[PDB]
C-alpha cells in the first residue's frame, strides 16, 4: 500500500537543491531563491552549505 508514502526531510532538501538549480538554470533567481530559504531551514549540514553556495551565485 502506499498508506505511508511520505519523504524524509532530507530527501525533500535533496529535492528542493536540485529544483533550485532548474529555477537558476531557467533564469529565475527568485524562484531559485524562496526554495533554497527552505533548504537553510531544512537540509542537513551538507545541503545547507550547498544551498549557501548556490546563493552566493544568485547575488
Amino acid at each position: 500500500t502506499d498508506d505511508f508514502d511520505f519523504l524524509s526531510g532530507a530527501d525533500e532538501a535533496a529535492t528542493k537543491l536540485d529544483l533550485a538549480r532548474a529555477y537558476i538554470d531557467m533564469g529565475d533567481s527568485e524562484g531559485a531563491r524562496d526554495i533554497l530559504d527552505e533548504v537553510l531551514a531544512e537540509g542537513n549540514d551538507s545541503q545547507q552549505a550547498e544551498a549557501r553556495e548556490l546563493l552566493e551565485r544568485l547575488a
